[PDB]
DNA sequence: GCCGGTCGACCGGC
DNA sequence: GCCGGTCGACCGGC
């Protein structure tokens, strides 16, 4: 992780900051200032996901078309996580340019020497009761592991997280704490997948275990086994909860 | 419906009207067009003053009027309906801790947007906003499961004339600096054919549609609508259980077996 | 045209 | 302590 090192400096620079308004339930602007720090202390590595695609496309003008522009990622896995649709890629131009999209996998992307660090910022209102937030689609992760195994890409990227905790005074959100964690350092089989919540894995960054000791490959195989098993159980529990209880009303 | 009777008015006072573009610079999300929503509510507060409440306001008023009723148990009786209670209540502890100095505030997952109530009849209104130029992805309308529980309670308690669940969409267009209201739409969930409702299971098990497209040609009873929807919900839940297997299990076995 | 997966957080029941 | 449902939007591959 390129963020692990300066973490603490970013922790200390974040505590005290204030973003304006928990009615709308969004401490999202905190993401912006984390980027503010990273863009200064780590200039040539920090990219907003859309900013990175603009760059990859701007440094290869002779290359156009959705088919060729996709080849530029040189990784089916990286391609899957960061690329945009065919038309969006077919239509991209130095005059059109990608903007930010609600669907992007990561908030900030740190690249350096063919290596990527997908950073996703999480914001928690620590005043309220603990409720694990969506982290990432468990299905997206599933497909990603499949593509990792298939293509042997086990040293290309990591998916890390930064949890900015905040408290509200009267009319200003103030950061009280921060937390950092790595996805691939956790135990796969113990990642909670909430099927109803957009099949999102859910956990507070401050509570994720970081004791995984196997390899990146073993991680992906373990997770996949976990995913398949939970998928099977979900089907059974969907029957006991959404079918059996409503049988009497059916005639 | 309290809205429909004056829908022509809301529409005839909304069309062409223009409001500022989101300060956030963007143009996507609940943010863009929100002023249109504040406009609709203010119109409602100005013309249906004794019927308009935000969900939390209705609850504050309900408990404020019976200051002698304390404890969630008794406080839950003030609803005089197991169905209404299910749709609007705030939770045991929060109902227990409610006080004239600790009132309810807007909550992210509240069932209703705007409540129009009169003579114990409730209209759960959802005032929505849409950018017809972009917008081509149907939004989450309401949890299919919440509806399922709602219908069961309606059947068990035989409450088929207690409430309606309607929609008021405000379609706008970007005009450089402003937002112009190009049109409005009104639809009633209970005038829709139950089995024609699309339940997106991955999307928080939410029913999804635009409203401008909601079917409004159901001609049966409320009870029928309920039994019918429940039928649709059970059958669709079965399919989904099968789909999951075909989609999330099978294609991944070759990696684990 | 038809279908459905994904981002962002956020309580209350058992 | 611990599990999981709900709100509001959003876009591209068949
Ligand atoms: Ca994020
Ligand atoms: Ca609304």
């Amino acid at each position: 992780s390129f963020i692990k090192p300066i973490y603490q400096d970013i922790n200390s620079i974040l505590i005290g900051q204030k973003v304006k308004r928990s009615g709308h339930a969004a401490g999202e602007p905190f993401e912006k200032l984390v980027y503010k720090f990273l863009k200064e202390n780590l200039s040539d590595l920090t990219f907003k996901q859309y900013e990175y695609l603009n760059d990859l496309f701007m440094k290869n003008p002779a290359i156009i078309g959705h088919e060729a522009r996709y080849k530029l990622f040189n990784s089916p896995t990286l391609l899957f996580l960061l690329s945009r649709g065919k038309a969006a890629t077919e239509n991209w131009s130095i005059e059109n340019l990608f903007e930010e999209k609600q669907n992007d996998t990561a908030d900030i992307l740190l690249v350096k020497d063919q290596f990527y660090e997908l950073l996703d910022v999480k914001t928690r209102n620590i005043s309220k009761s603990a409720f694990a937030p969506n982290i990432i689609s468990a299905y997206k992760l599933a497909q990603t592991c499949a593509k990792m195994i298939d293509n042997k890409e086990f040293d290309l990227f990591d998916i890390n997280y930064l949890e900015v905790d905040w408290e509200l005074n009267g009319e200003d959100l103030v950061c009280v704490s921060t937390s950092f964690a790595e996805l691939f350092k956790s135990e796969p089989s113990e990642l909670y997948i909430n099927w109803a919540a957009a099949m999102q894995i859910q956990f507070h960054v401050r509570d994720l275990d970081q004791g995984f000791n196997g390899t990146r490959e073993e991680w992906a195989k373990s997770y996949l086994k976990h995913f398949v098993t939970q998928a099977e159980q979900r089907a059974i529990s969907m029957i006991d909860k959404f079918v059996k209880p409503f049988k009497k009303y059916i005639l």
